């Protein structure tokens, strides 16, 4: 179709900017999911990117952890409005922290991500990450305003574990991946995934990587302008804040079912997507968030989903509630700085795709 060719052209144009590769899944109302790729999964072996290549979805994990939590609310064992002192009696300020603030980025919790060594072999514990966060991050007052919080999601994972007596991967697998037939999806902290199937991630030695967001000491020298950063960072370190591995295909499966009401009941779905306040994420298109979902604006279209940044894999997922479209675009180029083209520029092909869909519909 004309749309197919337009979208493929958009992806080709983006890799021609110097992005190594890109993998997209797009489902449109009344249609099957279409997959599109451009560029390479492996820069040095020149392996073509396919729709079967696995990616670290980074913070897109947060939407699944939110879903897991909202499901335990459905089971009647968790109340979104009850204090987390029940699970974390000694966590500073926990009495002023309802369950919902763990998901909505207004907890004021100290964060770990900017302090955590990215290049290491360290197997992290959830409690260890929380401890690490309080040691090195700055705590604000609950409800101070919106500041993106990874710690809130690590804590959410700990509730899931405590209320199910098992790792949070079990709950997510049994309640989300299995019933939806997501066969190429893993939870990195608690599951082994086939590394050989994963697209390589590339950090670029770019001029606009001025203010890096991660401690990337120990990187060595760049080869052909990049570092292979695929296996730099322990997924256990990201934990419930960003440890998942998946394919665009599988992510669109999840998104379709979530917004079709086949995972969460109507109240819990509303909590996730519609009970929103303003939200900011540097370099992104984010304008608002609910309880597991970011609202990201692309001119006259909007996605309800999430962004993901983990060294070398840069992801945008979401559903356009107006048009009914669901997408996951992941590139295997990144940088450290939020404002780098290699990070923030992932929003450009997403923007173009949505306007191509819109024009095909005019
Ligand atoms: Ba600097
Ligand atoms: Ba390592
Ligand atoms: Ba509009
Ligand atoms: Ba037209």
């Amino acid at each position: 179709s004309d749309l197919n060719n337009a979208i493929q052209g958009i992806l080709d144009d983006h890799v021609a900017r110097g992005v190594v590769g890109v993998s997209l899944a797009l489902c449109l109302p009344g249609e099957e999911t279409s997959l599109y790729q451009s560029g390479y999964a492996d820069k040095f072996n020149k392996m073509p990117m396919t729709g079967d290549h696995l990616f670290r979805i980074a913070s897109c994990t947060k939407s699944f952890i939110a879903t897991g939590l909202h499901l335990l609310v459905q089971d009647g064992t968790v109340d979104l409005d009850e204090p987390i002192t029940r699970w974390f009696p000694d966590l500073p300020k926990a009495a002023q922290m309802p369950v919902r603030i763990l998901l909505n980025h207004r907890s004021g919790l100290p964060d770990f991500e900017t302090s955590m060594p990215m290049i290491s072999d360290k197997s992290w514990t959830a409690q260890e990450i929380v401890d690490f966060s309080f040691r090195h991050g700055v705590q604000k007052e609950p409800w101070h305003g919106m500041e993106y919080s990874n710690t809130g999601y690590v804590l959410a994972g700990m509730i899931i574990a405590h209320e199910t007596g098992k790792p949070y991967s079990d709950h997510l697998r049994s309640r989300i991946f299995a019933p939806l037939g997501m066969k190429d999806t893993w939870v990195g902290t608690h599951e082994t995934f086939p590394i050989e199937r994963e697209a390589r991630g590339y950090m670029h030695a770019a001029a606009d990587d001025e203010n890096p967001q991660w401690d990337v000491s120990g990187a060595g020298d760049p080869v052909d302008g990049v570092w292979d950063s695929t296996e730099w960072f322990p997924l256990s370190g990201a934990n419930a804040a960003g440890d998942m591995v998946s394919t665009p295909r599988d992510i669109v499966k999840f998104l379709n079912a979530l917004f079709d009401g086949r995972i969460l009941d109507q109240k819990r779905l509303w909590e996730m997507k519609d009970n929103i306040k303003p939200a900011f994420f540097p370099g992104s298109n984010t304008v608002a968030n609910g309880h597991g979902l970011l609202l990201m604006r692309y001119g006259s279209s909007e996605l309800k989903g999430h962004l993901g940044q983990i060294p070398g894999h840069t992801s945008i997922m979401g559903r356009d509630e107006e048009t009914g479209a669901a997408l996951m675009l992941i590139q295997n180029s990144g940088a450290g700085d939020f404002e780098s083209f290699y990070l923030k520029g992932v929003n450009e092909p997403v923007d173009r795709v949505l306007e191509a869909i819109k024009n095909s519909r005019s």
